[PDB]
């Protein structure tokens, strides 16, 4: 049948029960082309949807847009169409000293600084990935030859104050988030991003398997600026890792 | 040059007012309603046009879905000198008396989002600037449409936070069980997904903002839709005129 936002049907998916879900529509086709017989399905707003084949099995690639709210729509609609496993892939900025540009982060849990996660489970509930998925992700990341870090990611509804940035129009951060950056750093949190709490919470409380893997393209604590080569490799590595992780899941 | 929108202060040609629809696909149509529309940039869900309205530079910029993507657009536009933000959209009503085709101008939003808490504590009201609300009401009335001023419920999800049960799991978390009836009985007009974030971040940061929406469906009960779509963008451009 046709879902309201993604504009595809269950038949369109060709029995796919796994989706790779990047944030940016413009990464979708690039991820699908690492696989076999990529076919464009639809593009509405931030949702660009392709199907492809991995080891003879149908797999969907669907962008989610920025933030938990746009993500919750994509996940819910893919679930209605029979998708049961969701592999988030991305790039990110680290906030710990020992984490280098080019390294991979597999999320073991997210700090829920979002709003959408609360629409699925109360705050007490752990925003945790599915164990098989994190396990498949770790393995695929290790095999890429990159250094892999397992740990907690802080997941914010904003890019600016929720990540305690002061280089902004007002130069001000609301009380709740003042000092929060140092707080996460001291608690061992690895990186910030903006969709994982919502994805992990909704899936963990709804019988869907999910997980997040991200290549580090910047370390926010270091002045040294990464060269373009290292960045291109990292983006390339990120998406090969998630496809290889998808392979392990099948 | 701002990080997500990819435009500079110079690109805006002095604009201090932006019209901010959700969908990138609507940005060009809105800009062409005015004079000398010019493409500025497109990156992810952010398509940015500039235009001129009664001799003044105006920006049109999509925000994508949800409070988080909106928060980025608004902040970067503000860094570029933008002080007034006119949100236009279409929406689904939850009051039986509100008709497909009517306009709703939000007078406050129930904060069922998350991003608003990144700007002000929950006690802070998600309320439009009074001049913008006034411009919006006047412009809506001039369109011949029936206009409702009222409270909007602004949710971070489309499904459980708007108490939809027609879903994969068929469950709605305890916080939102019975919430639709609750909002109805308190006279809330409609649901949408960005207004709480937009209104809180602007009201708490010295920016003027408001929301107007055409009603395209009713939760309680074509292409009348296309007529409403078109009317809604005519309404927001006229409201812009009144603000300038
Ligand atoms: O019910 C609706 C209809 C349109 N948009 C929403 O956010 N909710």
């Amino acid at each position: 049948k046709t879902v309201f936002h993604l504009g595809v049907t269950e038949a369109d998916l060709n029995g796919a029960t796994l989706a790779i879900i990047p944030g940016d529509p413009a990464r979708v086709q690039k991820i699908a082309e690492l696989m076999d017989n990529p076919v464009f399905l639809a593009s509405h707003r931030e949702y660009t949807v392709y199907r492809a084949e991995l080891d003879g099995q149908s797999v969907v690639v669907c962008s989610t847009g920025i933030g938990g709210p746009s993500t919750s729509i994509a996940v819910e609609e893919l679930a209605q169409l029979g998708v049961r496993t969701f592999l988030r892939v991305g790039t990110t900025g680290a906030i710990q000293p020992h984490v280098n540009v080019g390294d991979m982060i597999v999320t073991t849990g997210s700090v829920r600084l979002d709003g959408a996660s609360l629409h699925f489970a109360p705050m007490e509930f752990p925003a945790v990935p599915d164990f098989d998925v994190a396990t498949a992700m770790k393995a695929a990341a290790q095999e890429s030859g990159a250094t892999v870090h397992m740990g907690v990611t802080a997941s914010s509804d904003t890019f600016y104050p929720g990540q305690e940035r002061y280089d902004t129009f007002t130069g001000r951060v609301v009380r709740r988030f003042q000092g929060s950056m140092k707080e996460w750093q001291d608690m061992g949190v690895l990186n910030f991003e903006m969709e994982s709490a919502t994805l992990l919470t909704m899936c963990a409380s709804s019988g869907l398997k999910a997980g997040c893997v991200a290549g580090v393209i910047i370390n926010r604590t270091q002045k040294e600026i990464p060269d373009h080569a290292t960045l291109k490799e990292t983006e390339a590595r990120s998406i090969k890792v998630v496809v290889e992780a998808a392979r392990k899941m099948l």
